This record gives structure tokens, sequence and C-alpha cells, in this order.
């Protein structure tokens, strides 16, 4: 099974998890396909071995906490790599590194 035209063949975010925590822009729906279509992967809950990265915009002292040692890059990244149509850099989007 495969279509005749997809439309962007990229593979820029291949073998990419990634898991949108709290509010975020944009939204996690949007992230969500935006993955799927250019061959990344989407996880409803939180996993250390799935996910490769967590997507949030910003997280409260406590959790800080619970994430200490993961990468939390914004969910400005990924947008601006796909409007881009290229892969960005992810050491200016990493939040509390």
């Amino acid at each position: 099974g495969s279509s005749g035209s997809s439309g962007t063949s990229s593979t820029i975010f291949s073998g990419v998890a990634i898991y949108v925590n709290g509010y975020t822009d944009p939204s996690a729906e949007e992230l969500r396909k935006l993955m799927m279509l250019h061959g990344g992967q989407y996880h409803v809950y939180y996993s250390r071995s799935k996910t490769t990265h967590i997507i949030a915009t910003n997280l409260p002292n406590a959790k800080i906490k619970e994430l200490k040692g993961e990468k939390v890059i914004r969910p400005e990244w990924i947008v601006e790599s796909i409007k881009a149509g290229r892969l960005l850099s992810y050491i200016p989007y990493q939040l509390y590194t």
C-alpha cells in the first residue's frame, strides 16, 4: 500500500518521537500530524524509551524536577523547521539545559 504523490518528501524528522506536555504553540493536535507527515512519531503518553524528546513551552518548578536530564525542546523548533523545510538546531530551543 502506497500513494502516488504524498506531497513533501522529507525525512528531516526520521525516527524522531515527540511528546507535547501542557500548553504549546501550535497545539498538540497540530504537532501530532505534522510529525507523521514529516516521517515522525507521536505518543499520547510520556515514554522514556519511545519518546525521544519532550515538546513544551513552559514547565512548573516542580516539573523541572521530574525532568532533570531529559531534553525539553520548545514547540517552535519543529514549526520553524517545517516552515523552512529543513531540520533546525535544538540547542537554542532547549528550555532548561
